[PDB]
């Protein structure tokens, strides 16, 4: 597997659900930087250098995913809700020496995030969050057409193993359909084809892909709950917010995304970028550029 | 090999403009129409078949694609695999035997089939009985997060190809005896006897047959419901007198429902899952018996 993060040191990061794999580069204030699905940290290969000349950059692998430790799930999925994996992740900064940070979160990793803000605000000095809706702003819009146009949702939240057996006789495959189908041309173009492989890799342990599923089976449940709760409450995220989507990704599929985050939080600003689902690789230029303009200010 | 499950019944292809379509032919009297679902064939019956034969010409048929019926060749609108075409190659096939007025019972897939049969050419039926369904419209008018994970597999299945096909094809047997055990009450493979199980899993082996069945789910979530839309709006109601049975382990009730859909119906739960005619025989048997008398 290549080094897509030439100079950067790298750490595994002990807490109380199992390590934390990160790389780790820059100087400056701290930022973490969280990936999402069916990817790894690598997806932040082509931001993460322009990052470390303002910042100090951990670029995290999220519990269970890529090399971080996969803690065994439990009847609720209670390790790979996002209110355990951002407890998860809060320790392993600790570790650090970072209690207050910037936060970059994206697709899975952006749950993570915004969960974070929502559960411990005093964590974050600012946060961004990419390619995504609130968990329960997804399943509030489930009708025919979102049903048909985001099956994974519900496929993937199965009970076990129906999906894990199903995913097992060609992942190759799934794994590389979903990547292109999530892109703005529908091809693997816009990646790196050594990011490409760390993602097969990952997709290629039965293990990881279980952990991927538990991630589906908590999005539709545990997290949901969690998140329904905060709006039926009122709950706004106080913390600086910054929200980029792909104008054809999915975060923009029947909503305007913004106005979906100002609910959700009480100083947000937002924007579009010509890209599909994956941000930080279809507009590496772009995204960097917004996320140092967004922590420098 | 696989086994003989109805005693008296004879063996016919009959057909039609579209292809071949299979029955099982038994019994004497008023004609009477059987079609199965998914993902089974018409061996589904073997059970309520022989006490329907008492005193129906019984015709269990595979629905066009399914089983041992020939499999249409399919397009982008996926044609051959929408309700309303199943219907028109169905009823080609019954004029093959001289059947142009019939009643008919379908479960699941082809309880969809039958109502869509209905809306489209009523004079066809003398009565209609439909098992655990809910008119396709109306399934997907409730699609919302509970329903999505319930019925996750109206959405998988209908996903573009190859996505479904190719994820189907590593261990076919396992997901039609999952999906088999987890729609009963039981949540097991007991309410079925294990020859059954077998003409299922055999079909359900072949790449090209489980292909047939993408089809069908992807007419299920574009052409048939535009085609239910369409009746919906206009008001559209099944003139025929019809039965709605449905397990009651598998809102308003079907009954309710159904009568928004059809101008005479009657209706029942029944203690079973989704497999009404393997799950509660002597009780569907009963049911249909005193509803086509
Ligand atoms: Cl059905």
């Amino acid at each position: 597997l290549a080094d897509l993060f030439p100079g950067f040191g790298s750490e595994w990061i002990n807490t109380s659900s199992g390590r934390i794999f990160a790389r780790v580069g820059g100087d400056g204030p701290p930022l973490l930087l969280l990936h999402g699905f069916p990817q790894t940290h690598v997806m932040w290969h082509r931001v993460a250098p322009k990052l470390a000349e303002r910042f100090k950059v951990i670029v995290a692998d999220l519990p269970g995913y890529g090399w971080s430790d996969m803690p065994e799930s439990d009847e609720q999925h209670t390790p790979y809700t996002k209110r355990a994996m951002a407890k998860q992740l809060i320790e392993a900064m600790e570790q650090l020496g970072h209690v207050h940070f910037a936060l970059a979160g994206h697709d899975r990793g952006a749950r993570v995030s915004y969960r974070l803000a929502l559960d411990s605000p005093g964590r974050l000095s600012k946060l961004a969050v990419l390619d995504i809706l609130p968990t329960y702003e997804y399943w509030q819009r489930m009708n025919r057409a979102y049903a048909l146009k985001i099956y994974h949702w519900s496929f993937l939240a199965q009970p076990a193993p129906l999906p894990e057996n199903l995913l097992g006789g060609d992942p190759d495959f799934y794994v590389k359909a979903k990547l292109a189908s999530w892109t703005r041309a529908g091809d693997l173009s816009a990646f790196d084809p050594r990011a490409v492989e760390h993602y097969r890799i990952a997709f290629a342990d039965p293990m990881r892909r279980h952990v991927m599923c538990e991630d589906y089976r908590a999005g539709a449940y545990a997290d949901f709950e969690h998140d329904k709760i905060d709006v039926e409450a009122g709950n706004k995220i106080p913390v600086p917010m910054l929200a980029l989507w792909g104008a054809s990704g999915i975060a923009q599929s029947a909503a305007t995304p913004l106005d979906v985050w100002r609910k959700w939080a009480s100083d947000v600003q937002g924007a579009p970028i010509e890209s599909g689902n994956f941000l930080p690789e279809e507009a590496p230029d772009q995204t960097a550029e917004a996320l140092v303009r967004f922590f420098s200010a």
